């Protein structure tokens, strides 16, 4: 059975992440991948995750099975840091969520679900986008199309080239959003462009699927939601996929819901069992752990305070780096202008850098950035920007 | 999109599960679902995990990405069991293990690397079958066949049907098989029909799928492995999708492991690439708690002491309560002769109940069995017993 099986191409992402170990070479850098790191170059547990972990550990009498869709409270917290505190759509019990394994568990989830349920056939994704949203929706049996979106000129949204594509958008089709920090360009839309587009996609007959995997990265977790706000605000469907990998430090935990919401709440339920169809036919139940974690930290107010000033830690950081990227590729003889990057959120930055700018970076230089040629500026410390610094230059 | 979307139909377990939960009438008994409980009709946490997760929370540093395919030592404790220590698939590194958010998961990723780089259409399960089987398989896009299993008549594996119905199968089917404990009928093959179907299934060539979710609930750890091993002393290919729910009461965290089996190791290499990428479409990455629990105890001889006395301590008190209920049946007036419970294994057992004597024995007194007339002997207890067996008598 298995002879004649074909190796699989490696992974865009995952793949440089293997090499990176295998180069044996001291000075090495590495900023390819959109994981957190500290100014000492780790990914430490977050004092309020290894707090609501000793509770956890006293606490729990029972590790019997979550239901289908997991922890409810878990599903309250999310859809309130979605929509907000007194939303209608809460009010009006108007979606339904899941937790999932991940991020990446609700896209699928939301793609098996759209296949079997829908006429959907087709999603559109940006150009460029994280390469994972391809496989995930090919592998439900679903048709990948692209939209113009960044503009590799002027270093912004193409936003005519973006309105441009999407007229060859019928109506019923899913059209992919990034909430905010957008992977890998780091090129977010801005209030008056997500409310043109959210009349757009009313008008059209699209189907808004939002992937917000770094809520709380751009400006703050409100903030980062007024994208998806403006769109619940005049949709009666809608589908959002989030994760809590970035934000919570909860990377191999596996914590993310699916939200599905519906014009009401008959509606949402009867669509919510295919979906939980779905989940019980893929994975069964979620994974409790890094869940609960969440749900305990977003429900007690003196540890949610740890975390959202832990989350402002990361962030700042971040800007930091930004600001000192540019200014180190400054007063380091390059001469060409990337101040663009300060306008960017979130962990990635689209340098600029070329196909083979980066493979040079990578083979002479050690420096290892993203097949797309995006930058993770969490990856910069004050002590890896010179050394990063040179190298880029010498390839400019 | 979803306005004509048609709800889901309840799942035959947990929907039953849930309808038992909306009853707060007395004596309401519960053996419907196959989850461990203890006298106390609780569902405890292992000490020895509660031992494990102490540690972790004192040790661990960071919540980074575990790799596709999971901590590697998980991978070769897996192996161990399942194989032995001195098994040749294992020095030959003729296996390859990925972990998966639990059985149901393992199930499913073996089920998308079949139907996309594979020429399997059919898969072959018991009748009767855990009931989610089909859905994990139908949704793959797979089909799915049954052979016949059980005889109603003798409370016994009817192994001339089982045969002959098999023979319907073709070369390059999935054939699908129940470690030890069968579910839902608690039914097992003795070695030497393990042997007849080792044999019989590398002639015809079918491709073995076992699915190991109670190893050690039978007899014990190796013990239970023996068919498994049969097989895999003989074909050169097959998938084992494993469950570390029931034996370490880690249900809600997910975990599970899915191992494939090749001729060689270059064979095993290329095609769980394909496994990989399947994951990675789909979560992605697996969730670390449950895992590096199960991880850490085995391979601390302490901890793993003390955890192969609970599983001794859990099996014995099913093999008490199969006493105990024959006994009880005995006394309190049946006519039927249930002698047969004493010769299941593991957690079920087929009473030989009809359809609507479950569904009697559900409205008039609240005992809640399988819809499959078949009984969860671990949610029986001392207490319990009398008031169940009275119920049972009274629809015989
Ligand atoms: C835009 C986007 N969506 C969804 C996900 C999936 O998140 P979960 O980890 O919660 O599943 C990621 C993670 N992308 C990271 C890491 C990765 O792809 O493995 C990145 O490096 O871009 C992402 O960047
Ligand atoms: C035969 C069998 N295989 C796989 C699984 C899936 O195990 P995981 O929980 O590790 O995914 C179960 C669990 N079956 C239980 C519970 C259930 O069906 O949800 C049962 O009631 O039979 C099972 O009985």
């Amino acid at each position: 059975m298995f002879e004649n099986i074909t190796a699989a191409p490696a992974d865009p992402i995952l793949g440089l992440a293997d090499l990176f170990r295998a180069d044996e070479r001291p000075g090495k850098i590495n900023l390819g991948i959109g994981v957190y790191k500290d100014e000492t170059g780790k990914t430490p547990v977050l004092t309020s995750v290894k707090k609501a972990e000793q509770y956890l550990l006293e606490n729990e009498t029972t590790k019997n099975y979550l239901g289908i869709d997991g922890i409810p409270e878990f599903g309250r917290c999310t859809q309130e840091l979605l929509f907000g505190k007194g939303s209608a759509l809460i009010n009006d019990k108007r979606a339904r969520t899941a937790q999932t394994p991940g991020g990446t568990g609700a896209l699928r989830v939301a793609a098996d679900f759209l296949a079997k349920n829908t006429s959907v056939k087709r999603v559109w994704v940006s150009n460029p986008s994280w390469p994972n949203h391809k496989s995930v929706f090919n592998s439900a049996g679903l048709e990948v199309r692209e939209y113009a979106y960044y503009d590799a000129e002027n270093h912004t949204l193409d936003f005519d080239a973006l309105i441009n594509s999407l007229n060859e958008a019928q109506a019923g089709d899913v059209v992919l959003f990034h909430g905010c920090c957008h992977n890998p360009t780091g090129i977010d839309p801005t209030l008056e462009q997500w409310q043109t587009l959210a009349q757009l996609s009313v008008e059209k007959g699209w189907l808004p699927l939002f992937d917000f995997a770094r809520q709380g990265f751009a400006r703050g977790l409100e903030e980062d939601a007024e994208g998806l706000r403006a769109f619940a605000a005049m949709h009666k469907e809608l589908i959002v996929a989030s994760s809590y990998s970035k934000n919570f430090g909860l990377y191999n935990e596996r914590v993310g819901a699916c939200t599905l919401v519906a014009a009401d709440s008959e509606t949402v339920d009867r669509a919510f069992s295919q979906m939980k169809a779905a989940i019980r036919a893929n994975y069964s139940n979620p994974p409790a752990h890094g869940a609960s974690v969440v749900a305990t930290i977003l429900s007690n107010d003196a540890l949610r305070a740890i975390w959202e000033q832990e989350l402002t830690d990361m962030r700042q950081r971040i800007q930091r780096m930004r600001q000192l990227f540019v200014n180190t590729l400054q007063e380091k003889g390059a001469n060409r202008d990337f101040s663009f990057i300060i306008k960017q959120n979130g962990m990635f930055s689209f340098s600029g850098l070329t196909k083979e700018q980066v493979l040079r970076l990578r083979e002479e230089f050690g420096v290892y950035a993203v097949a797309s040629g995006a930058v993770n500026v969490a990856g910069m410390t004050p002590d890896n920007m010179a050394p990063l610094c040179e190298a880029i230059v010498a390839v400019l």
